[PDB]
């Protein structure tokens, strides 16, 4: 294999022939080096937005991956001119990753229940990384999991206090934003590339009347979502 020992450990952690499963993927997948500007951002990214609530463990940065699904830049064209982009989490099992990496981030599928969502069927992400964590399902004997940072074409949220069983957006929204009680420090934020990326700590958001702890960002058209990063989180329960 003419790849990264850290590259060939994420393909057999995936799967279970490793370059006929990393071409299955679709998906050049680069190490980010750990000196780097990249890797300063996504690591304290990581450490500002470790919750309050979420501290049955602390993470762990082990090995950033730059990915770059094929067609999803071409796909992604029309939205990178929509104004509010976000870099947003997205936790997931470790079993998924191998379609999502090759088939993207979809819609949850027709049969599934609709009456468990909190708007409607979507693709969901985080400003918080402990929230969206949760759902890679790492246990006590298998502490290691995977996890989404993506460029996230949110455009003009339709920001909710509370859950709402949506099927069509309002017109001119794009988005829905759930408003949590704690958020990311709005004023501590950063720009990376042509993206906010919302790394500041928890703090009160000054919303009073809402039922949801932290931010969530739904997005409910496939080609909204382009994925930047794919990291590895070490999971060290308490
Ligand atoms: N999961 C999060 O990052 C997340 C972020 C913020 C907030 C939340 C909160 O969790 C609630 C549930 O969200 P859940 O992630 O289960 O998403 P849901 O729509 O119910 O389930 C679909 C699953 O299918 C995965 N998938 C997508 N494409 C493919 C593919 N090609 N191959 C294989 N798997 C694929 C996708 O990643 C997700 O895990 C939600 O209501 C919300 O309150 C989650
Ligand atoms: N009225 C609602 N309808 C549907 N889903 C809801 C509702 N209120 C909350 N949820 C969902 O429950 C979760 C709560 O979101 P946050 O307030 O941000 O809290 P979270 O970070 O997810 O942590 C609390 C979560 O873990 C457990 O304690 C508990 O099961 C709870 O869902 C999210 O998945 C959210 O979509």
């Amino acid at each position: 294999s003419k790849l990264p020992k850290p590259v060939q450990d994420l393909i057999k952690m995936i799967f279970g022939p490793i370059d006929v499963n990393y071409e299955k993927l679709k998906t050049d997948i680069k190490v980010v080096d750990r000196d780097s500007e990249e890797a300063e951002i996504i690591r304290k990214y990581v450490k500002n937005t470790h919750a309050t609530t979420h501290n049955a463990y602390d993470l762990e940065v082990i090995d950033i991956f730059k990915i770059e699904r094929e067609g999803e830049c071409q796909r992604y064209k029309p939205f990178k001119q929509l104004h509010n982009r976000r870099l947003l989490w997205h936790g997931s099992r470790t079993t998924n990753f191998a379609g999502i990496l090759s088939q993207g981030l979809r819609i949850a599928p027709p049969e599934a229940p609709v009456t468990g969502y909190m708007f409607g069927k979507g693709i969901y992400f985080a400003d918080m990384v402990s929230k969206s964590a949760n759902y890679c399902h790492t246990s006590q004997g298998d502490p290691i999991g995977l996890i989404l940072l993506g460029e996230v074409a949110l455009g003009n949220m339709y920001e909710l206090k509370h859950a709402s069983h949506i099927s069509k957006l309002p017109k001119g929204k794009h988005s829905v934003k759930g408003l949590g009680k704690t958020t990311p420090d709005p004023s501590a934020n950063i720009s990376l590339d042509g993206v906010d990326v919302p790394l500041g700590t928890g703090i009160s958001s000054g919303v009073n009347d809402t039922s949801l702890l932290y931010n969530e960002y739904i997005v409910y058209d496939i080609a909204q979502v382009n994925l930047k990063y794919l990291l590895k989180l070490k999971f060290n329960f308490k």
